[PDB]
């Protein structure tokens, strides 16, 4: 049985501080540490603090400990953590293209090799050149096994000199400079700019003087270790732009710089009219093969816009990398709402980053990402409640249906707006009722309010709604120059209007409601060519449940691949997409099970391609 990917896709700040609080080792570790610095002024097993305790029972001892002492784990605590993912995924959404080159800088101490590519490999388009380099070829002698397997190419550079040709227009550089010394880092850094191509990133791991680990190491080894204003200084003298900062408890910190490039002024498009009218203009924007100028598609007016879902899906398309976007969605009423009109400062910090994703919610600025699920038991449903699914005549519906009612559900609301039209569909309720469960078949359209409300009244009859499942779907695929405003309305209606509609009804009138549970898709979770209105109507029922949550109602958006055996994609199995698997429905089921008993508002599933 196969090994789905399961990720958690959450809104993640830019800025993020105190980070690794949570871990108690490390925690336990910095306390010891700033012990054993304070009795020379005046776990236990790691090479931190065994190097601490050996300069208390006195130079010769810490060059012969330096190429150990990278993996402590204060030291690698951020590069062992999902701030390293999240600010690799952000470079990776930010690239014109499925390719990535990444050269890292001081490889020898900075061991970056053991993780990004690591990190980047479950990524099934992802095209990774990764090269590993140093001043001194002896440098990287110990980490050949582990460069090999990971296909990590060698080079020799040392950053006081200017990169050699072949390491030049890189979109990525990368240096974990917490142990490994720069030299000059003014000179370093501009050394490291030039050889990025306009655009591309830097990924900078050190520790802050003037927080407790830098003081501490800086005190054991008396260039050097610097404060965090004097690091953002450097950052601008080379022209590099801030756009990513993850910094821990005790002060170590990802910097995420970007290196500009010139901008051509930028086209501003609303995407809120309710009529999706801006379709038709966004057409004529991009249908312009000449033009390089940005487009900027703004929602402002409404958090649940699928504009981030929209941006995936069009950005696979031809002029792609023009797309940039900037949403506006507080979880709270309370919260500000800024100003990003063209004038404006804050629109201005955004342009200068020239992110494709600037998702602005409750007083930071940030962009939904995903993370490898922690959590990695059979549910039960109570037997006496009604359980409805929108679309549940089709493949995952019918599916859907079986699974229910393995665990406990004896009432059952399957809306379809056409009734029964297959074989398949007719024995299978058949067989249910014939076991015994209280199957309705209805036409009520969760499109419309007055539909929604008939279908919970429906199914209050057999029962008190406990579980609504949206699997509605309507399909209208085709590139955004092929494409319409009714078109876009079509695709929309089951979803973005069905869960509106079914989150006011089931609010208004459905008390004793545990579950609310849309199915979502890697279109908008990843972005599919073609099916940008799919990707919109997905992304936008994301933002429906994320409220939901947000005010303690329940609200689980699920982000399948492919799915297996049954439904739209298969209507096969052995059929690799965008270089993954139809997930088999077995393995969707198990899923389920997992995601259901979860805490988190937004969860994907999906399989790789070996
Ligand atoms: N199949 C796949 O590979 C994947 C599926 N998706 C998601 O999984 C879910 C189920 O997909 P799948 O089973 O493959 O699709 P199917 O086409 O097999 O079934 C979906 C059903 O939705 C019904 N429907 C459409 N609009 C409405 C409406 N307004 N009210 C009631 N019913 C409606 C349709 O029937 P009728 O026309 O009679 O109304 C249709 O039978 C969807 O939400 C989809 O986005 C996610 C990832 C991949
Ligand atoms: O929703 C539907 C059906 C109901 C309409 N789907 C069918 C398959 C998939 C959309 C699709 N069609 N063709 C095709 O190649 N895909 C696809 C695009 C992207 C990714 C994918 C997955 C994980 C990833 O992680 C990082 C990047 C990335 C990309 C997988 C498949 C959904
Ligand atoms: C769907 As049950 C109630 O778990």
């Amino acid at each position: 049985m196969q090994v789905p990917i399961l990720e958690k896709f959450c809104f993640t700040p830019h800025t993020e501080e105190g980070c690794l609080s949570e871990r108690a080792a490390l925690q336990e570790e910095l306390q010891l540490c700033k012990g054993l610095v304070q009795a020379l002024q005046t776990p236990s097993q790691q090479e931190l603090p065994r190097l601490l305790s050996a300069a208390c029972r006195l130079a010769q001892v810490l060059a012969q400990e330096r190429p150990k002492l990278p993996e402590d784990p204060l030291l690698s605590g951020l590069l062992d953590s999902p701030a390293l993912k999240a600010c690799l995924d952000t470079a990776v959404e930010n690239m014109p293209s499925l390719k990535m080159k990444v050269v890292e800088v001081l490889a020898g101490h900075g061991h970056l090799y053991s993780r990004i590519p690591g990190l980047l490999s479950p990524h099934p388009l992802l095209q990774l050149s990764y090269t590993a380099t140093d001043r001194h070829p002896q440098a990287l002698e110990a980490a050949q096994a582990e460069l090999q397997q990971h296909d990590v190419a060698q080079g020799q550079w040392d950053p006081a000199d200017p990169a050699p040709s072949a390491l030049g227009s890189a979109d990525l550089l990368v240096c974990n400079c917490a142990v490994a010394a720069l030299g000059d880092p003014a000179s370093a850094l501009s050394n490291m700019v030039a050889a990025l191509r306009e655009g591309g990133f830097l990924l900078l791991h050190t520790l802050l003087r003037g927080h407790p680990l830098g003081d501490i190491v800086a005190f054991l080894t008396s260039q050097g270790i610097l404060s965090q204003d004097a690091w953002e200084s450097l950052f601008s003298r080379v022209s590099l732009r801030l756009v990513g900062l993850k910094k821990s408890f005790y002060g170590s910190t990802l910097f995420l710089c970007r290196r500009p490039t010139p901008q051509d002024s930028p086209i501003f498009l609303p995407v809120d009219d309710t009529s999706f009218r801006w379709v038709e203009s966004l057409k004529g924007i991009l249908a312009d093969e000449d033009s390089a100028r940005p487009v900027w598609l703004k929602a402002i007016n409404c958090a649940t816009s699928g504009v981030v879902g929209l941006v995936n899906c069009l950005r696979r398309e031809p002029g792609g990398n023009r797309l940039r976007c900037v949403l506006l969605s507080n979880l709270s009423s309370t919260s500000h709402v800024p100003e990003v009109d063209p004038g404006s400062a804050e629109l201005q910090k955004v342009l200068q980053g020239d992110l494709v994703m600037n998702v602005y919610r409750d007083g930071a600025w940030g962009a939904f990402r995903h993370f490898l699920l922690e959590e990695d038991s059979k549910t039960f449903c109570p037997a006496h409640k009604s359980y409805i699914i929108a679309g549940g005549l089709g493949g995952f519906g019918l599916e859907l249906a079986q699974w229910l009612i393995q665990r406990g559900v004896q009432k059952l609301v399957l809306t379809s707006r056409s009734g029964i039209r297959t074989g398949y569909q007719a024995k299978q309720v058949r067989r249910w009722r014939r076991q015994g469960v209280q199957v309705q078949v209805s036409t009520s359209n969760i499109s419309s309010l007055e539909g929604a409300r008939g279908l919970i009244a429906e199914a209050a009859q057999l029962g008190p709604v406990g579980g609504v499942f949206n699997l509605a779907v309507v399909l209208r695929d085709g590139l955004l120059e092929n494409q319409t405003p009714e078109f876009f309305q079509d695709v929309c209606k089951p979803k973005y209007s069905g869960t509106l509609n079914l989150d006011r009804v089931t609010r208004e009138a459905c008390p004793e409601l545990d579950y609310f549970v849309v199915f979502s898709s890697v279109s908008c979770g990843r972005g599919n060519a073609g099916q940008s209105n799919y990707g919109f109507a997905n992304s936008a029922m994301e933002r429906i449940c994320e409220k939901r949550r947000h005010e303690g109602l329940p609200g689980l958006a699920v982000q399948w691949g492919a799915i297996g055996d049954v439904g739209i994609l298969v209507e096969t199995n052995d059929t690799i997409v965008s270089g993954t698997l139809p997930q088999r429905m077995a393995s969707c089921l198990e899923v389920l099970d997992l995601f259901l008993n979860q805490p988190h508002m937004v969860l994907s599933s999906f399989v790789l391609a070996e």
